[PDB]
Parts: C-alpha cells; structure tokens; sequence
C-alpha cells in the first residue's frame, strides 16, 4: 500500500571527499534494488533542488520505517511520509 | 513532462451530486488520454494528490482551470523532474 | 497498524437546529462500535478544545480512510494522519 | 494524567566515537525503566523518521520536565508537549 | 499546578441581540468567580487584541479542560495551552 | 508595566568548558537579583524545554532592553517579548 | 514610551452599504486628533494594501491599548504590537 | 515555457579566500551565458538581500534543473520553482 | 523602478450578480491601459491559480500604490509587494 | 522615498575576538553617516532583540540595496524590506 515520501538531502557541507564516493554508490544501487522489487514504486526529482519526491508501495509502516532507515542517506535525510489512499474516480490501476 | 499537483477540496456550505459525476467524468477522460496520470486520495482528507503529464504549463493551467470543483480547489502546482537514479520509466 | 490521527471539529455557524443533537448522537455511536471493535484503539481530548487526538488500529490506508469518512463529523472536521511503527526500545504492548 | 510527547532526535553526526554506544544504551536502559515503572505509558516510532510520539503518565508537569530533562538523549532533542483529557466519547480507561 | 492559556475572541459578526448581552455578563460572571476561587490566577489582556493571556492554576487537566468548556465564550475562542513547570532560579512561589 | 517574554537557550555546542558553570551560575546570579528587586516578577519553566517563560514588571521598554540585554544567556538567547494590558474583566490586581 | 504598530483593514465583503462613509469619517477624526496630540507619532501606509505602519509614543500598554481599541476600525482590523527602544547608535531625535 | 525562480545565496563563511573569488566569477560567466542563449530571460537582485529574482524560458522542466544545477553558486542556494502561465488579459510577448 | 507584485484573487461566493459583468470588464479594461503604459511591464498567471504574478515598473511607491488601489479587484485582493533591483550580473535589460 | 527595514543580527558564534570590537565600531560609525547624510531617517532597537526596525529615504531601490550591502554586519543580518507610501489620513511629517 501507497506512501507519497518527501526526501530532501542534507551531505555534511564540508568533510568525507571523497568518501562521499562510498555513500553515493550504496545509495543508487540501494535504490535500484527497492525499485527492482515495486517497494520504491516511483521516483522523481524535485527540480531545482536535490531530493526526491517518490512513492513508496508496502505492505505496513514498520517495512517502510526499515526501508528507509536502512538508506545509504539516512542520517542526511529530511523525511515526510504521507499515507495514500484509492480514490473512487481513479480509472486504470495503481 | 510531470507535475505534482494538489487539490484541497472546500466546497460551500449553502450550496451537487451532479459534480462529482461531472469531475468524475472529465477526470476519466483525461485519465483515459494519459495526461490526468495517477490519482490518489490523500487518506483522511476530500481530496487528491496527482500527477499529470501534460506538454506546457498553459496545457496543465487550462485542464486545471477545466476541473468543475475548480472554484473551491486549493492547488498546489510542483514541478517534477527526471531523477538519475530512476529505473522503472518516468 | 497504528496510526495517530488529530481531528479539529468546526461545527457549523448560524445553522443546525434539533438536527445538531443528532449528528453528536449519530458521531458518539459510531465512536463506540469502533472503539468496541479495536480500530479506534485510543480516543483522547485534547485540553481546551473540540475535537479529539487518537490512535487508529486498522489492516490499511483505505480501511482508514472508509472509517474517517463514515464518521458523521467528517465534513466538520480537519483531519492529520500520521503513520506510527514499532519502537526498538518499546516494552509494553503496541 | 496525560501527555503527549513528541520527540526527535539530532545527535551529532562525525562527533561521536564509542561514547555513541554509551549514550545509546543509556537511552534505552533509562526509556525500559520508565516503561517499566508505568509512566513512559505508550512509545512509538514516526515512521520513517529518528523519534517517537510517545504518551507519558504521571502526576504533575514538573514530574514530566524532570523525567525529560534526565534523558540520556535531551541535550539533542526536539520536544513538544501537549496535555491530554478524557473525551466523553471514550469507551473503558483513557 | 501551573497552566500558561492564550485565548483570542471571535464572536458572531453582526448576528446577535440581547443575547450578546446575556452572554458577556454571563463570561463577565464566570470568569470572576474563577478568579475569586483561585483557580483563574492571572488575567491579562494581550495589547491592541481581544484576547487574554491567562494562567490557570488547577490540579489536573481534565479539571482545566472543564473549566475552559464551561465558559460562555468557548465556541468563539481560540484557545492555546501551555504546561508550565517549576524554574530551578525561581525566588518565592511559582 | 507588564511584559510577557519567552526566552529559548542555545548554549554553543560545547564549543563549552568549566566556563559553562561559571555562565550558568552568573545568571542564576543575575536571576536572582532581578526577581528580589521585582523586576523579573515571575519565572516559570516551560515544560520539557531549555528555557523560560516569564513576567518582567519594568517602568519602560528601554529598561526591559538593558535588563534582557544584561543577561549572561543573552548571546544564547531566542527573545520574543508581548506587552500585557489590565483586563477589564480582572478582579484581584496582577 | 515607543511602539511599532501594525494594522491590517478587514471591512465586511458585502455589507456595510451606506454607513461605510460614516466609518472612514470618524475614523479619519479619530486619528487626526491623535496624530496632533502626538500619541499616534508616525503614520504610513503599506504600499499596495489597506492597512497602515505607525509607531505610537505612549505612556503605557493601558493607555496604548485604550486607544486601539477606540478606533472605530478596530473591529475590522489585524493588529500587530512591538515594544521599540532607543538605539545606542542612533544620532537624531527618536 | 516560463518560470518565476528564487535563489538565495549562502556562502559558507570561512575559509574560501581566493577560490571564492574564483567561484564568484565562474557563476557571473555561466549567468551571463544563459542570459545571451535566451534561458535566463530576467535576471533581477533581490533588494537588501545576497539573493536574485528571475524568469526561466526553457523547453521542460529538466532543462530548467539541469540549468540551475550547473550553476557553481549551487550548492550554497536555496531555489523556489513556479511555473508560469499565460495571462488572457496580456498584451506584450512573454 | 521595479517590483514583484503578487495578487491573489478572492471574490465573495454568495455574491456579485450583474455585479460579475462590470467588475471583470473594467478589471481588463484597467490593465490594458497600464500595460500599454508600460507601468505593468510584466503579467502572467501563476499556473493553476487564480490570480497574477506581475513586475511592475513605475517611479515611485505611491504612484504604485494608486496604481493597485485603483484596480476594480482591489477590494478582492491580497498582495505582495516586493521590491527589485539590478543585479549586477545582468546583461540585457532589466 | 520611504522603506520599512527590519535587521536582526546574528554575530559569528565566535570567530570574533576584539576584531568584533572594530565591526561594532565600524557599523556604527558607517550607520552615523547614513543617519547624517538623511538616508538612514529612523533607527529603533527591537526590545530584547540585537536588531533594529529603521526607516530608510532613498531614491531607489538600487540605492537602498548598496546601502544595505555596504553595512559593515550585513554578512551576518537578516533583512526585511517593505515599501512605505503616503497614508491619506497623515497631518504632520512623512
């Protein structure tokens, strides 16, 4: 079931360079994986800005929560989560 | 090319059930071209968090603007960008 | 799986009549079944105003939703959702 | 009586060595007690998010500051305190 | 103990009679007899505003949540609540 | 004449030393003097937070300037000041 | 003693009709009787909307808020109040 | 198509020394760029403030990501995007 | 000289009539002769809103503020005001 | 022409020694010019506040801006700017 997850990136302004290579790795790939399996359902950029607007498709909150915590990001994420609802006049699928 | 739109739905207090049909329909239409592209329900709340996938944003502000409950939406216009770390398609 | 959910309730103005006293009677009766039956798990006012906080216990998003918009009060209300998820370091229930 | 209490966390990022797990431990130790002892009564996780919404019992608002004010945690946390009543319209205990 | 409680007044437009004038001396009346008793402490009004800052002291919230229910003027206000505690400097009586 | 001011704390993040007891003693110091003198009327804690919430009973805004102004904490410091009025609903004198 | 003020102009949507004229009448004498006793130091108007930026000298919260009040705009009107002081570095009069 | 874009900027303080210089001089070249291509339509400075005020014309939206994103000034801004739209009642060209 | 005006449009639901008709005409009627004027250099609609984004271009605040008075809409309007100026990394014209 | 002006100021935590000393001094000797000269009109400390709320007479929004830039604490102010316009019901100066 449907999460509209706001990210928004926060990378230390200055330090890791270049283990910034280390984290930018494990988190496209992380990401690729969760795409892969319909957990990360869609992935956008907000243009202009670095971080996504996504929408996540689980099973429960709890899955969302390791999910997200297990991000390569996490610790330089801002994170809103808003749950998603069917709407009557939604047509196709999702 | 994608925009993240809300719509907050207030409608008058002295004011029917023809409308949400009417929407209902233009909301089919342009569902069925592919330019109204996912609606949700935001859970709790009247009304929807939506992606459209129009050309221009004069495309996207007269389909907007074609809405019925237009009058009494509260729009949230948020432009959606192509992410490189995408698979899936969009 | 748990939400936790504000509803601010703005009954209407120079309107109402007899019909008030049953829609807070409709509203209370539907509170109870749900309460009854667990998915209203836990109901509290907030201190100096109308409405309440709570605690939601349900299978999904849309079971959520269908039951905030039984709710007699749903066009009086503002609504918050939030989704809650285990805690690491809980050891009650919950 | 009543409050609910949210809180989010912000330790320092690159700063902490294995003084990291010292204070982690002390948190949970500290948050079992007061689970423990009745008065941290309900302990959540906001999903997708280093916090919890939580909902403390005790007997006075200097009982509650001074139960904050001793977690491990606090010199990194952002708190919120809202006071919580019984709603009429609540089915067994608050 | 201590409560900090902001409330703004928005009373009916025109769309009142002698029934405004019941009701502000019946809030005059309440308001009185609560400060009298002790329980209404400190009464101010916020400059330029019809509003007050008030503190309460009561001894639970349920009793203050009967309280600010109670008043004539409750479905026209608008009401914050703020817990206070005990300040270690603090010279003399909360 | 009567100001409400919130005071927030934000002492640096250590970034501190053996210099921190003797800051946090000069102004329990200064508190202190200001609240035997009467200027600084009441002080009260806000619950769960580094900080207070307080009443000053000065002759003019210059005065309240330099008293604030004067405060160890003062660089550390978020002020928001609101000027108190007599109620006409008031009945004891505060 | 020095205040900023802020006042923003709210007359009913439709309404008012004839008496509109009468308001703005008194109104303007209101305020030209406080601007020449000097209370009412500073008058502006906020380029692009109906409301006003003035820095009022008084003798007290009281005095300034028995004139607030005294507007006949007042009901209609949005009112911020900042304390002003004397700045050290200033070389002319205010 | 157009959009109303704001950049704020936010030099980290110390220490650049003369690669600042260097960086303020390749974002002023790539600015001056985009302006002569036609993309940066209006340029303006936000007055009292290290920031600018502009309209974009550029073919989608990604176009005017990749063109704020390219801009050395980037990692130090703060971007709100909005999309603009004909206006019937419009006489000029935009 | 110029300014980012923003305008948002919110004419009274359970009104106008013929009254409709005479407002938005002359409404158009106004911003042609502005425009044309050059005193309204830019207008566009904010996409999805009711309502304009303007830049416009006039000698001094008054004159701007007669010039948005006299707008029909005027009574209906909420603005934003926002002065601009020439960034020095400019090429063209402003 | 006439500006509203707020400036809140926020001193490098500490990279300053008595070169702070030079800057205050440089900052009021560049504001005593101003003042002189008449660009700088009025000055007022926010009570409580490291700010001020002053009125600036300038002839344009360029000369505002380099004003403002050329201030020895810009790097470290937080600026609102707003246009002041004649106020129809004035008397005496402004």
């Amino acid at each position: 079931m449907l999460y509209l997850v706001r990210m928004t990136v926060n990378l230390p302004r200055n330090l890791d360079s270049r283990e910034e290579e280390r984290l930018k790795a494990s988190e496209k790939a992380r990401s690729r994986t969760l795409q892969e399996q319909g957990q990360w359902r869609y992935l956008w950029r907000t243009t202009g800005k670095y971080g996504n607007i996504s929408v996540f498709d689980v099973n429960s909150h709890d899955e969302l929560h390791e999910i997200l915590w297990s991000l390569p990001f996490f610790p330089y994420l801002t994170i809103d989560v808003e749950p998603l609802s069917h709407h009557p006049a939604r047509v196709g699928k999702d």
